[PDB]
């Protein structure tokens, strides 16, 4: 058996679901942190199935932790610690958002609150961003190879070039984004991520910059199920990704599954 799997067994409602089987409370981490701006702490209070896995979760250009904050609940209650950070300064730029989100995990592991280290696998850590941060997802893969997961929101970076990324990512893009265009971000960074990497591209039909930061039930349900398949390796939620999802509210969606 996989002793990573948390949770009942999972269906279209579950991981579309508001809320999932665990209940979540936080811990808020200040500012005087080292590395990064401090964040709430988002984690399952159930500990009789075991550990979790982590993901750290980075605001974009001149945004705070608030913009993030609806992925704490929904995701935690999935099996997760959720960490939405503030970044040191909002002028951060995406090489920053990438060892800030690493600075982030390292709190987490090393120096967080007894109530959520007890509750940590330290081993299966993984990053997420909005933007410039979803940016610093793809550069904190660089600099840590070791991530389970990557997930770069409507990402934004002047670096186009990702060849050597070997941590399984998943790319939300919005199809009129006009700050951070599919076609000049996204889609580069998804092309040049090597074609033998387990990855995704989903674009959003009709959806602007911000949608990240608005609940959106298509980003939520999948977002569930990469960290599922990644940090979990749980292959019970490979049935949501390959074959790859045909929701209404998509206008791409391609991928190199299988995910073997
Ligand atoms: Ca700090
Ligand atoms: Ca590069
Ligand atoms: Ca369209």
């Amino acid at each position: 058996d996989n002793p990573y799997e948390r949770g009942p067994d999972p269906t279209e409602d579950s991981i579309e679901a508001i809320r999932g089987p665990f209940s979540v409370a936080t811990e808020r981490v200040s500012s005087f942190a080292s590395g990064f701006g401090g964040g709430t702490i988002y984690y399952p209070r159930e500990t009789d199935e075991g550990t979790f896995g982590a993901v750290a979760v980075a605001p974009g250009f001149t945004a705070s932790q608030g913009s993030m904050s609806w992925y704490g609940e929904r995701v935690a209650s999935q099996g997760f610690i959720v960490f939405t950070i503030d970044t040191n300064t909002r002028l951060d730029q995406p090489g920053q958002r990438g060892r800030q989100l690493l600075a982030a995990l390292d709190y987490l592991v090393e120096r967080s609150d007894r109530k959520v280290r007890e509750r940590l696998d330290p081993n299966r850590l993984a990053v997420m961003g909005h933007a410039m941060g979803g940016g610093g997802s793809l550069e904190a893969t660089v600099m840590r190879p070791s991530l389970k997961a990557s997930i770069p929101l409507t990402p934004w970076n002047l670096d186009k070039t990702w060849g050597q990324v070997q941590v399984p990512t998943f790319i939300i893009g919005a199809e009129l984004d006009t700050i951070a265009p599919v076609s000049t971000h996204a889609k580069p960074f998804y092309e040049s991520l090597p074609s033998s990497l387990p990855k995704a591209y989903m674009e959003l039909d009709g959806a602007t910059h911000f949608a990240p930061n608005i609940p959106n039930t298509t980003i939520a349900k999948y977002v569930i199920s990469w960290l599922k398949r990644f940090v979990d390796e749980d292959t019970r939620y490979s049935q949501f990704l390959c074959p790859n999802p045909t929701d209404r509210a998509i206008e791409e969606y391609r991928s190199t599954c299988p995910y073997k």
